């Protein structure tokens, strides 16, 4: 009985761990189409099945990183969000924290997207007239000509300034987009989409 | 592109229905063993796969009642919750309508929870002191021995009546269970609950 409960919590376990990594797939690609419901209602998928497990593995561990990480990109102009028990830090600070937790290559396009979320961070403050938010979210982040040239401009209070449309929110996603890209090629071998798609087409 | 995603959104709907029927399981077996936070967990999971399906088959919607079906019986004492569109609804009222809905037979075992589950709606308002209540849930519920003996205990106010002993909550619990272990060996052989038991069966 108690040998039987064991074998079945197990059983559940490894369930679990097929579903995260399908889930996982599921918000990459609603994330890479754009498809903001469905992106809505895999995340809300998603989280509860994280509660239902309990240990992890590096590689579980990594990809629950990566389903973070886009919902605060997803999330990165709604400033009334709170992703922290910080209340202070904001959606594109609590990514960039994930950015720099998720054990994988530091390539060029990793400090890429670790830059252009920086920018974001205090161009969306800007946009929306919180001048002394720009400021303080511009100290947790930095800490040279990169960093000059970012105080100058909260402090003109430049919102609509040419620098950020050069490093825009829409230059972001798209860089960001290019890396879930890798995902999406990486995940799509997984127990669970591979079953189904071997299904989908034994039907063609 | 369009054939690409199309092909892609059928493998999703194919995992979605093996995701749910292992949810199904996975709350009978909570249910059943009495695991109160497991199933509350379970059953988030199972809510949020749900909103992810669309199109049903008819073992999919009896699966789906299923799950609403135990939430509502878990919930039977919980007098504030609104499981319906009219909020006079109680949560004993609620898994009765989904009880006389979902296709199955009915044999002995599913008349007794019928007639289980109008007695303790009407018992559980009335240990509340929701004595005007109970009346309300009688008249929704009934519309003649049986019902006669109710009325006169709702009149009487007489909560820790004999009647509600012998025709008990923990009776309808019984019975219930007793149900879900033929809905856990029905599921017990579904896809994903299978192939995560053979995996844990490979590594003993
Ligand atoms: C607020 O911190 C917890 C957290 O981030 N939870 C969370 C997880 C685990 C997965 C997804 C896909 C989305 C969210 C919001
Ligand atoms: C309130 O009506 C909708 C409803 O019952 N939703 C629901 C479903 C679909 C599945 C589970 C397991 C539990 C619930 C509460
Ligand atoms: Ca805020
Ligand atoms: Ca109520």
């Amino acid at each position: 009985e108690e040998e039987d409960a064991g074998l079945v919590a197990e059983a559940e376990a490894v369930a679990a761990g097929w579903m995260l990594d399908f889930l996982c797939l599921s918000l990459c690609r609603a994330f890479r189409d754009g498809r903001s419901e469905d992106f809505r209602r895999t995340r809300n998928s998603a989280e509860a099945i994280i509660h239902g497990l309990s240990s992890l593995t590096a590689c579980q561990l990594r990809t629950i990183y990566i389903c973070q990480f886009l919902t605060r990109i997803a999330a990165g102009k709604t400033l009334d969000a709170q992703f922290e028990n910080d209340e202070r830090i904001t959606p594109l600070e609590s990514a960039l924290m994930i950015w720099g937790s998720i054990e994988k290559e530091h390539d060029k396009l990793h400090e890429e997207i670790q830059n252009l979320i920086k920018i974001q961070a205090i161009a969306v403050c800007m946009e929306n007239g919180n001048f002394k938010e720009a400021e303080e979210v511009f100290e947790r982040i930095f800490g040279m000509p990169f960093k000059s040239k970012l105080l100058m401009i909260i402090s003109q209070k430049d919102t609509f300034h040419s620098f950020f449309q050069h490093f825009s929110y829409n230059h972001m996603m798209e860089k960001i987009k290019s890396y879930v890209n890798y995902v999406l090629s990486e995940k799509s071998s997984t127990f669970l989409m591979k079953a189904a798609a071997k299904v989908v087409e034994s039907k063609r």
